Parts: C-alpha cells; sequence; structure tokens
C-alpha cells in the first residue's frame, strides 16, 4: 500500500455515472474536502496497470488521479469528477453565443497542452476524441481515457484487426499496420479539432466506413467546416499528413494555438 492509497470510509459512494454509461464507474462524495469524485470499481493486472499508469500523470489538462483503495475487493480507483461531463455531449448542448471562437480555440490550446504533456512522458493516449475529454467550470478541458470501445454501443467503435477501432479517429498506419504513436495521436488531435469546429458533429458524415481508408489513401481530408478559422484548418491539415513524421509535434501544436491565443 503506497502513498496513493485512501481509506474507503473516506469516500462517499453515491448512484453510478451517468446511470451505466461508463461502466463500472460511480458519483462519490470526498466527504473531508466537500468534493464530488469518480471511482472506477472492479466489478485485475489490467485494472491495478491503469492506476500505476495515472500515478505518474499529473497536468492541469489531464485527469488527476486522486486515490486508490486496493486493501480489500471492490478495488477503486478515485478521480476528480468534472462538473459539465463528457467534451462531445457538452459541445452538442452547449450554448454557442456563450462557448465561442475564443472558448474554442481555449479548448483546443487545452487538449494539445495534455497532449504535449504525454509527448514528453512518451506516453502514447490511442484513443483520443471528444468522448475522452471532460469539462469543468470556467471551460477548463481535461483528457481522459475511459475504455469506452468495451463500453459504448453503436457504429463508433467497430470490428477491425481483431479489436474494436473507432475508424474515423484512426490514423492510417494504425488501420492498416496495427502501428500506434504519438503521431497517430497527433492525427487523432486533428479530428478532434474537426469535433471542436462543428460542436460535436461525427466526422466523415455521410461517409460510409467501408469507404474511409481509401479515401485517405488517395488523399481526401474533410474540407473546412463552416466558421472554423483558416489558421485552425491548416493545423488540422498537418496533423493528418500521410506520413507519421510529416506530422507537427504537440509542443509545436501547443506553441501554435498559445499564440493564436494571445492574438485574439
Ligand atoms: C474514475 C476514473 C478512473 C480511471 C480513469 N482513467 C483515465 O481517464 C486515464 C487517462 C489517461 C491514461 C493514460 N494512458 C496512457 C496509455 N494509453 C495507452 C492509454 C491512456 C489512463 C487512464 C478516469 C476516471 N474518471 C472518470 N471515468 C469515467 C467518467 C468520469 C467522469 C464523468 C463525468 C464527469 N466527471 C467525471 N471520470
Ligand atoms: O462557426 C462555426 N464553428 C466555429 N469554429 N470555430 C473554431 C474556433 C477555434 C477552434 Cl480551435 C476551432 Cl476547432 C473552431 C469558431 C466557429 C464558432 C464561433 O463562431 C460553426 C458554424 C456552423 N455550425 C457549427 C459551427
Amino acid at each position: 500500500y503506497d502513498k496513493w492509497e485512501m481509506e474507503r470510509t473516506d469516500i462517499t459512494m453515491k448512484h453510478k455515472l451517468g446511470g451505466g454509461q461508463y461502466g463500472e464507474v460511480y458519483e462519490g462524495v470526498w466527504k473531508k474536502y466537500s468534493l464530488t469524485v469518480a471511482v472506477k470499481t472492479l466489478k485485475v493486472e489490467e485494472f491495478l496497470k491503469e492506476a500505476a499508469v495515472m500515478k505518474e500523470i499529473k497536468h492541469p489538462n489531464l485527469v488527476q488521479l486522486l486515490g486508490v483503495c486496493t486493501r480489500e475487493p471492490p478495488f477503486y480507483i478515485i478521480t476528480e469528477f468534472m462538473t459539465y461531463g463528457n467534451l462531445l455531449d457538452y459541445l452538442r448542448e452547449c450554448n454557442r453565443q456563450e462557448v465561442n471562437a475564443v472558448v474554442l480555440l481555449y479548448m483546443a490550446t487545452q487538449i494539445s497542452s495534455a497532449m504535449e504533456y504525454l509527448e514528453k512522458k512518451n506516453f502514447i493516449h490511442r484513443d483520443l476524441a471528444a468522448r475522452n475529454c471532460l469539462v469543468g467550470e470556467n471551460h477548463l478541458v481535461k483528457v481522459a481515457d475511459f475504455g469506452l470501445s468495451r463500453l459504448m454501443t453503436g457504429d463508433t467503435y467497430t470490428a477491425h484487426a481483431g479489436a474494436k477501432f473507432p475508424i474515423k479517429w484512426t490514423a492510417p498506419e494504425s488501420l492498416a499496420y496495427n502501428k500506434f504513436s504519438i503521431k497517430s495521436d497527433v492525427w487523432a488531435f486533428g479530428v478532434l479539432l474537426w469535433e471542436i469546429a462543428t460542436y460535436g458533429m461525427s466526422p466523415y458524415p455521410g461517409i460510409d466506413l467501408s469507404q474511409v481508408y481509401e479515401l485517405l489513401e488517395k488523399d481526401y481530408r474533410m474540407e473546412r467546416p463552416e466558421g472554423c478559422p483558416e489558421k485552425v484548418y491548416e493545423l488540422m491539415r498537418a496533423c493528418w499528413q500521410w506520413n507519421p513524421s510529416d506530422r507537427p509535434s504537440f509542443a509545436e501544436i501547443h506553441q501554435a494555438f498559445e499564440t493564436m491565443f494571445q492574438e485574439s
């Protein structure tokens, strides 16, 4: 039992978070600080592996581990709770006059900061998308990884290479050779930017999954969405270079957004 172990009685367990939306994740209260928290429970090797990774990740724009309970079952991983929930539903439901261009820029800047941190620490996300991001008060955004490929119903994830892939977020070299890297996260970030610019539309709208790889290999890319600043679309296209080594680093992306943000 290490530094992160907390006593189970420190947490008040309430209902499943979203009533089952996230699997075995519960809304809780960290009583001594009057804070709402999220609590993932084991309904083992992989569970503890996730906790070990999260002990190494500390950044304002990444979901923050608060503690674990590992002395008796059920095991808990406890994180902060984010008031406004996941970014995809937030974008689809928000007041667009409040969530204007400078706010969307601010959210993209924060996500790129989180990814620059993972890049610096030699982590790979592998499933970056608006559905894996969270929104808090004052337009805070945090990147998370909810393990959605096993949870979500619908066509977001579909069978490929013997697993479940979010095809329309997946870099070509990942689709073709199952090669994942920080550069395939850069590709997914470009799709995430498009989700932000459209307030959460599904990407390649109207295009069947069966066509996506062929179109990408033949240099098709989503056109600039309505109202998207040209400089932001320029960054999108750079994220979608066919060769992973031609894509910018997250350090470069964040620098670009930071410059854009302070000039606004
Ligand atoms: C309760 C919990 C337990 C674990 C996690 N873990 C992560 O979010 C995560 C993030 C990044 C990594 C990094 N990792 C690097 C390696 N690659 C391959 C995978 C990613 C791992 C786990 C989150 C949570 N939090 C969580 N889970 C589900 C829903 C919510 C939630 C929902 C609504 C409002 N507020 C919070 N909050
Ligand atoms: O104008 C539309 N979207 C928009 N994207 N912009 C933007 C700005 C910064 C980033 Cl970083 C990204 Cl990604 C995108 C701004 C603009 C909205 C603000 O005016 C829009 C029109 C019609 N339907 C849906 C959306």
